[PDB]
């Protein structure tokens, strides 16, 4: 890893490593969520639920990685991203309830919220890379 930024920044290479791992997990989540939406459209809640479990697991994994970045470096962007993943975790359990009830209408709206969160996370990733 390299940190040759012209600004006096204290980003750690081990934090950058954790960041890279978090991004890869997010990329996986992006694929899993994309498929989730496809399953949602087809009405296959059983696949959706399974994917939500994977999405939640990865979200927690990234959360931990971001906390490590905060602990070592103190990246405010990691904190921002963390809260977005934490919200997604909440929304994943919200979907679980909604699909258990059968309320796909609201579940759609929740998925839309998750989408916008993923977009914000992408922005965090982009800007974090700039600072790294």
């Amino acid at each position: 890893h390299h940190h040759h930024h012209h600004e006096n920044l204290y980003f750690q290479s081990s934090a950058k490593q954790d960041f890279a791992e978090g991004v890869k997990l997010w990329q996986e989540n992006a694929v899993l969520w994309t498929r989730l939406v496809q399953a949602f459209q087809s009405g296959d809640q059983s696949t959706v639920d399974s994917l939500l479990k994977q999405l939640d697991a990865n979200a927690a994994r990234v959360e931990q990685l971001l906390q490590r970045i905060i602990s070592e470096t103190g990246d405010e962007l990691a904190r921002k991203g963390e809260s977005l993943f934490q919200r997604n975790q909440q929304l994943f359990s919200q979907l679980k309830t909604l699909f258990s009830q059968g309320d796909e209408d609201t579940a759609k709206a929740v998925l839309e919220e998750i989408q916008s969160n993923l977009n914000q996370i992408q922005q965090i990733i982009t800007e974090a890379q700039k600072r790294l």
